[PDB]
């Protein structure tokens, strides 16, 4: 479809503005250059090697990844420098050695003396030792050790000193998911500042008792996005949703709505005069139903139409009202296309096995990719 | 994976009992031959070549589908008698007529007179004719004309009639989809009458007009799986979702536990005893969140183990607590394995590239879906 115009392609269909995502990789990139860390994007929000060739800034070096596909995706890709930002799964041991071998640098990481324990007994060998980091646990509530937690400092210590040819301790990695819990700058700085302190002084605990740790690592798109100075006291970020940005992050503050590189083009199928509805060939799984929960209305925007919002969504057809009870049906017509703005860019890139990829409204690029566990 | 016990495998996993869709298969079958009526399976629930065959009974023929990424991959599989279940797509014809010309029997459905118009400006040729169904919206409130419109019959006229060499009337559709609106077999049954009705109504009005209409078709999960006596005066049912069924239509009265036969497996990954929780590695990503609006609480109920349920869903983690707040860890092992009942079979079949398909605790085969538009 090189070459096209977008309303050429076959809908629905998720487009990327390349100049668009483009600016945000490179932007993230400035921000970290001027707090003078290091920027590890998580490919999870795309899961494209071009996605990851554009965050990277050309080098295939230095990302984060959410499961054991993507991790062999990127390295069969030519990446490395990976980091697997999840509780190494002790199940698939054998996989992650595989990686780790094959790899440079595969990093993993964990939270519990079992699974330290079980990497023990999976030793890598061949002059490689397991790359941990270990996850804390600053208020987001997901997975990590808690700081404050005396079991935090005595894991730090088992990764770092416990079997030093076998496992080594690469530094402490925390996600800021709570963000997403609160808008405006100032609460998002908030929890931004507060992940950072309890970072700071969980190192500084660390160089306290002797044990060795040169990284450390936060992040979330809405803190890097609006980043603080104590950031630079920090080694590294690593944001991941920036690339495209999306509705709720527009919403969120991170981003103005000229940075959403994401679109999914849906076209008018139908008009219900009875109804005041349009019909449009974008259903739940073109889009996802992330917003939904918190109906319908929540899970994408038209651009460029604000009077228009989605009512329902089935497998295959969402409904459009003007809800202003005032529908103006010859304003759009059957055939024409419409570009719905996704509430969350990762769960509606998770439904396209294709991105139209364009510039200046024409297609430039396909990108595919890679999905499963 | 093929001989594989169930525990063995990398999650999170689509499972599908094979017994269970078999039965659920044969059963929707027996019904139909009960009534008297075809059945034409809708195959957007599992969309693989394998669940395709097992609803046809090992046919290959008479289905319903959603896309044209259906149409063309049953096609390409060697089924046929294949009806797009859609607003035909104007935008799309020469696809459409691809495909027509291909096969024995493609069959397309519309609700505008446009749209007729559109198909008369593309004819097939080659002494084939657009076999053209007539959507009827009979309460669903989503496409087709309403049965008492005017503009329905004399629609169904034009497609009858008007360019009979070009152009054949096959039937009216109808979907009951407002079943999902109404727990309890009476109400489902009642959604099932009036539609029934309607459509039977509407057919009489039909032949007192002069417009041939050999073949009548409603259908939805719910109303087949507790037929009515008076389906057997219509010519064919079109349920999909009944060869798995799922949480949604074990809470509606469609069916029993034991007749879901769709698991999503997952790893307990990590326990958090200062939270009560346990992590495990499904997430939206392997679940969607459907149930969640209507939060993640009814996206999944945990298999033989009511007292657990889901209170976080992230991207590739979920979270149980034993909302009893009292949690027992030691029942529950980093390792072991969990299956969840998802909410919506369709939107969790969506999110995985493969489903293990077992019998009698091991993997029998592995189907592959298609994706996309
Ligand atoms: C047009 C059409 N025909 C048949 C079916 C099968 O219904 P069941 O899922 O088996 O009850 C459908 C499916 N319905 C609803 C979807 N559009 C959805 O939103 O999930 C159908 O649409
Ligand atoms: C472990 C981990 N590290 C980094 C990121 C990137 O965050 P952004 O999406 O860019 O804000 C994530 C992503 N977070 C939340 C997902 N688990 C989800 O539920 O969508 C992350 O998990
Ligand atoms: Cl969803
Ligand atoms: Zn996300
Ligand atoms: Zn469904």
């Amino acid at each position: 479809w090189l070459g096209a115009l977008l309303d050429t392609l076959p809908t629905p269909a998720l487009t990327i503005d390349r100049t668009t995502a483009r600016r945000n990789a490179e932007r993230m990139r400035e921000r970290c250059r001027a707090l003078g860390v290091r920027l590890r994007p998580h490919v999870k929000t795309h899961k494209t090697l071009e996605g990851g060739l554009l965050a990277t800034g050309g080098t295939r070096r230095g990302i984060a990844v959410s499961t054991l596909a993507e991790a062999r995706f990127f390295a069969d890709g030519g990446f490395d420098d990976i980091l697997l930002a999840y509780p190494v799964p002790t199940a698939r041991l054998e996989e992650c050695a595989g990686l780790a071998r094959r790899l440079d640098a595969f990093h993993v990481l964990l939270d519990r003396p079992e699974a330290l324990a079980s990497l023990r007994q999976r030793p890598l060998g061949h002059g490689k030792r397991w790359l941990v980091w270990l996850k804390l646990d600053c208020g987001n509530g997901r997975a990590g050790v808690r700081p404050t937690d005396p079991a935090a400092l005595e894991l730090a210590q088992a990764i770092a000193n416990d079997a030093p040819e076998e496992v080594t301790l690469v530094g402490v990695y925390a996600h800021c998911g709570n963000t997403y819990g609160c808008s405006g700058a100032d609460t998002i700085q908030a929890i931004a500042r507060t992940t950072t302190n309890a970072v700071l002084s969980f190192v500084a605990a660390l160089r306290q008792a002797g044990v060795p740790c040169p990284q450390a690592s936060i992040g979330s798109t809405p803190s890097c996005s609006h980043p603080i100075p104590e950031m630079s006291q920090l080694t590294e970020l690593h944001p991941g949703n920036y690339i495209f940005y999306d509705l709720q992050q527009t919403q969120l503050g991170s981003c103005q709505p000229q940075d959403v590189a994401i679109r999914v083009l849906t076209r008018v199928i139908g008009h219900y005069a009875h109804r005041g509805q349009l019909l449009v060939d974008c259903g739940w799984a073109a889009l996802s139903l992330h917003g939904a929960g918190a109906g319908p209305q929540g899970c994408a925007a038209i651009d460029g139409h604000p009077e228009l919002r989605l009512v329902g969504l089935t497998q295959e057809h969402g409904l459009l009202e003007h809800a202003g009870g005032q529908m103006d049906f010859g304003r759009f017509p059957v055939g024409s296309v419409l570009a719905l703005i996704p509430y969350h860019a990762c769960a509606t890139a998770a439904m396209h096995p294709v991105y139209y990829v364009h510039e200046e409204g024409k297609v430039v690029a396909l990108w595919h990719p890679v999905r499963g566990w």
